[PDB]
RNA sequence: ACAU
DNA sequence: CGATGT
């Protein structure tokens, strides 16, 4: 329908998938860029999507925001609702970090509580969302 | 199929 | 063209 301005926006961007692994969060009215992940060496798209979202609650939590976050990724939202990020990567020394990231992401969910709407973004009908990396 |  | 996901 309209975009709520008012929000916070998130996504992650990659390096191969799976591969190097960031994300960032920005005002979605004025595009500033709010915090941004250090890249993590190897994780999949759908699990920085995921920590994106978390972080977004953390932050948001924290200053006593009530924005909702848009995300475009229709696998993420549903890991956060269900509080299980349900990854098919691997578990090995290799993927021990995002897989940490992760554990505690879902920890963090399953010890907090958050009102913040959690909505999706019509890349369809608005385009890219604003947090996006551009790497496409 | 749809979403990344 | 390849991958991650519901
Ligand atoms: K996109
Ligand atoms: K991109
Ligand atoms: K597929
Ligand atoms: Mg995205
Ligand atoms: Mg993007």
């Amino acid at each position: 329908e309209e975009i709520i301005w008012e929000s916070l926006s998130v996504d992650v961007g990659s390096q191969g998938n799976p591969g190097i692994v960031e994300y960032k969060g920005v005002d979605t009215k004025t595009g500033e860029v709010l915090f941004e992940r250090e890249p993590i060496p190897i994780g999949t798209n759908n699990m920085g999507e995921f920590l994106a979202i978390v972080h977004g609650l953390r932050y948001l939590k924290e200053r006593n925001s009530r924005k909702p976050i848009y995300s475009d990724s229709q696998t993420a939202i549903k890991w956060v609702k269900d509080k299980k990020a349900k990854s098919t990567l691997v578990r090995n020394e290799e993927t021990a970090l995002i897989w940490k990231l992760v554990d505690e992401a879902e920890e963090w969910l399953n010890t907090h509580t958050y009102e913040t709407p959690i909505l999706k973004w019509q890349t369809d009908k608005w385009g890219e969302i604003k947090a996006d990396y551009g790497r496409k």
